DNA sequence: ACCAGACACACATTC
DNA sequence: GTTGGGATTG
DNA sequence: GAATGTGTGTCTCAATCCCAA
């Protein structure tokens, strides 16, 4: 705010920040940009920044008017010097479509258009076969007096940007948003050499799934489209993880268009999490049930979750059934306890959960509604020094969240002596004392664990009461098990009777929902720990 | 934290 | 004359 | 009719402004 080129400025802080850490990835004609970008004036600079920070890469001239920046077609001089900016430039009849307004258009192809006020979209559609090829604004409209420009050089800054965050999903508002108060992350001091990236290779084929991905949104034939994709998987653990996980959508989709044998063809060729229980089911839907049969015993031999054990539960038994054999007896696990009501006729429009909290209210109980919410938040507080850890390649700029390596295999291993420490607060007095000092010092902060919106004064004191250590324990080495796999599951509701000290969590389903897997996993696990939870049917 | 997951809801399918 | 979606703002 | 499988709608800072309706 009190400086007007604030977006140059942090624009500016990218590119130091790309020369010092990132030197050795960058290419020769990217340096040139970098130098080149200096000598600019500093009202050049600016607009440059301006239409790269903006949706387009096409500008309307009366659409660049700063006061900051002064005569926008005098500061766009030096950009059309250096080709980077590009007046006349050509455009699809689709894309004129996005520089003019209705009306305009409405003008320009009078003879070609009805008395009948269509949509704009309908217009572009009526007239794109008419007007297929591209053209320069003079050729299609002599009359234009307005200039157009082009940004020619998005492509070397997205990889930049991609070069400073870890990814292609945060911008150039971040800036804007950390100094502003909006968002603010946990200081982490890495060291002067922490990388995104530590090899230029390895940024080209982030861009190319990142394209690969963007034609398959763009409806381009997966035919095509998977020959782009590399044969064996990346060397690099994000990249094989992200090539991985674009196949298993490519088989959502063939299977979702009842392509199921290209689908399970696909599924196969995925790491990812679930891929190859996707490959039996749609080895199923295919019919090829002798295949999905030996698939089948070949997961439960060796699965990789118990979400796919608890998947290949009802997988395995019908397909013995389509197969000759005979189904083996699947004697069931220890129920949870059980809470009925009455289909409640609700007062007006309102949701199932925030009922059943409000009919639970007693003088002695207390209940909150914090799914997820309540758990994560107290394990995020107990181990923040250990997720927050400098631990090298965790962080490499400001505005992380969390560390990038969060959903790597050895994330508690690299950390291993720290969690240890905290977990271990867990059991002598200090845990209860150790939360309520992050709560002070840390709130607010951007983090993967705790909910601040939701974790009141109240909730958190009241927690920390009746919550025992022990079941503390257990909860938050469920956590480390599979973080991302045991994230989510937890019931909708926890209640506490303060007074004796007790507490008793619950999920409850309307009657138009049932038990998630992921929900009951964690009901058996309590439940194994005689923890006090229960499913509330209404 | 690296391009969504999470959940509740809702309507097919299959012995 | 009003309203809603999206982009450009900080 | 149970047990299942699959398929939807919703939600990422908030006041401003241009444009399509």
């Amino acid at each position: 705010l009190p400086e007007p080129f604030y977006y140059l400025h942090n624009f500016r802080a990218v590119l130091a920040w790309i020369g010092e850490r990132y030197a050795d990835l960058l290419d020769d004609q990217e340096r040139a940009f970098i130098a080149a970008f200096a000598e600019l004036p500093e009202a050049s600079q600016a607009l440059l920044v301006r239409m790269v920070m903006r949706k387009g890469t096409l500008f309307r001239e009366g659409k660049l008017a700063y006061a900051e920046i002064g005569d926008t077609r005098a500061a766009v001089q030096p950009l059309l010097a250096l080709g980077w900016v590009d007046a006349q430039p050509t455009l699809e009849l689709a894309q004129l479509f996005g520089l003019l307004k209705k009306d305009e258009l409405s003008q320009l192809f009078r003879d070609h258009l009805g008395r009948a006020n269509l949509r704009k979209d309908a217009l572009l559609e009526r007239l794109q076969p008419l007007f297929p090829e591209a053209r320069r604004l003079a050729e299609w409209q002599a009359d234009f007096a307005e200039p157009v420009y082009e940004l020619r050089c998005m492509a070397l800054c997205d990889r930049l940007r991609l070069m400073y965050f870890g990814n292609l999903w945060q911008d150039w508002s971040e800036f804007v948003l950390a100094d502003l108060g909006i968002y603010r992350y946990e200081s982490v001091e890495f060291s002067a050499d922490s990388r995104g990236f530590r090899l230029r290779a390895d940024v080209d084929a982030y861009l190319h799934l990142f394209d690969c991905r963007q034609r398959f949104d763009l409806g381009e034939p997966l035919e095509e489209l998977l020959a782009g994709l590399p044969g064996e998987p990346y060397a690099n653990p994000w990249l094989e993880g992200r090539r991985v996980k674009l196949l298993f959508q490519f088989a959502q989709h063939c299977e979702k268009q009842r392509d199921f044998d290209l689908a399970q063809r696909l599924y196969r060729q995925s790491s990812h999490p679930g891929a190859r229980l996707r490959a039996i089911r749609s080895l199923e839907r295919g019919e090829r049930f002798a295949e999905a049969h030996a698939l089948a015993r070949e997961a439960s031999c060796a699965p990789e979750s118990d979400a796919e054990r608890q998947g290949l539960a009802r997988l395995l038994p019908r397909l013995q059934g389509k197969l000759g054999l005979p189904r083996q007896a699947r004697a069931a696990a220890p129920e949870i306890d059980r809470l009925d009501l009455c289909l409640a006729f609700p007062s007006e429009p309102c949701s199932v959960e925030w009922a059943v909290r409000e009919h639970l209210e007693e003088p002695g109980c207390a209940v909150h509604y914090v799914e997820n919410g309540l758990i994560n938040s107290l394990f995020g507080l107990l181990c923040w020094e250990a997720i927050f850890a400098a631990i090298p390649g965790a962080f490499f700029h400001p505005f992380h969240s969390a560390p990038a390596d969060l959903h790597s295999a050895d994330f508690r291993q690299r950390r291993a002596a720290l969690f240890e420490a905290c977990l271990g607060r867990l059991e002598d007095g200090s845990y209860r004392d150790a939360i309520r000092c992050r709560y002070r010092d840390k709130f607010g902060l951007q983090s993967p664990f705790v909910y601040w919106e939701l974790l009141g004064e109240e909730l958190l004191e009241q927690a920390l009461d009746c919550l025992p250590a022990a079941h503390l324990r257990a909860w938050f080495e469920r956590l480390l098990e599979d973080i991302p796999g045991n994230r989510a599951g937890l019931p909708d509701l926890i209640q506490f009777w303060p007074a004796q000290r007790r507490y008793r969590m619950v999920e409850v389903k309307g009657p138009g929902d049932r038990l998630q897997d992921n929900q009951l996993r964690w009901l058996q696990f309590c439940r194994e720990r005689e923890m006090p939870v229960a499913v509330c049917y209404v």
